[PDB]
């Protein structure tokens, strides 16, 4: 949500609005404006909690800026197939696998 926290690494309201209005509209748009895998898709292998429905869109943050490093990164944000932010995952205490979510998520 709005003011959401990947563990250690905080986000304000700006930053989840900023990285989330972002993919909204450049994810199914008309184009991609990512990186390439990045704005896309959510998987489905090893599909994670999440309310609303779905299909999802993942965008990985920063603490400061939309499109940066997507695996390495860990902090992503990810949206519904609109704009509805649906919450945010992290890989701050995964050894590089394991997720876990952020705001409230597990």
């Amino acid at each position: 949500q709005s003011a959401t926290t990947c563990g250690s690494t905080n986000y304000s309201a700006s930053q989840v609005r900023a990285a989330a209005n972002a993919a909204c509209q450049y994810y199914q748009n008309d184009d991609t404006a990512g990186s390439s895998t990045y704005p896309h898709t959510y998987n489905n292998y090893e599909g994670f909690d999440f309310p609303v429905d779905g299909p999802y869109q993942e965008f990985p943050i920063k603490s400061g800026g939309v499109y940066t490093g997507g695996s390495p990164g860990a902090d992503r944000v990810v949206i519904n197939t609109n704009c509805e932010y649906a919450g945010a995952i992290t890989h701050t205490g995964a050894s590089g696998n394991n997720f876990v979510g952020c705001s409230g998520t597990n």
